[PDB]
């Protein structure tokens, strides 16, 4: 088995106060729903939003979503908010080693 | 409920050529499922070791972990200079898969 590589789409963005941001990881193997997004804030670690790719975080606004099962993941955040700005990523829980997408760095334009 | 992770120290600096040590506690016992992650900056973690011991592949020999229960120690023998990053441990026994607050490693 190869490790599995998680594509995320894009590599940064900005957007503006109650914008959709849209970010997308596909899997280079079925990964059935094991996928969890993250955000990360500068010198904090990965906090989780989405887990099991669809399943909102005990505590986590309904502002952010996750769709998708297999290969092709998409996270959502319907209104952006500043407190949101931070660096998002997917991982893999299907298999060790447990791997991360690169990241979305999030700003406000 | 979430099983705590307490990683200390939060940064250190040190040398080329030091041996540094960080360490995780658990909160209740997690047997040997303990991940320790390295992020260099601006970049994802990555997985380096596995099973409180086992490394990954390419992982130089200089890193080490040890430790099992709730008592974890994660060892850089000789400190290089691409080895300036953000560690993190993860316990793996019990969902959430939850992380330690992470060790910014600098050189001095």
């Amino acid at each position: 088995s190869t490790d599995i590589q998680m594509t995320q789409s894009p590599s940064s963005l900005s957007a503006s106060v109650g914008d959709r941001v849209t970010i997308t990881c596909q899997a280079s193997q079925d990964i059935s729903n094991y996928l969890n997004w993250y955000q990360q804030k500068p010198g904090k670690a990965p906090k989780l939003l989405i887990y099991d790719a669809s399943n909102l975080e005990t505590g986590v606004p309904s502002r952010f979503s996750g769709s998708g099962s297999g290969t092709d993941f998409t996270f959502t955040i319907s209104s952006l908010q500043p407190e949101d700005i931070a660096t998002y990523y997917c991982q893999q829980y299907d298999n060790l080693p447990y791997t991360f997408g690169q990241g979305t760095k999030l700003e406000i334009k």
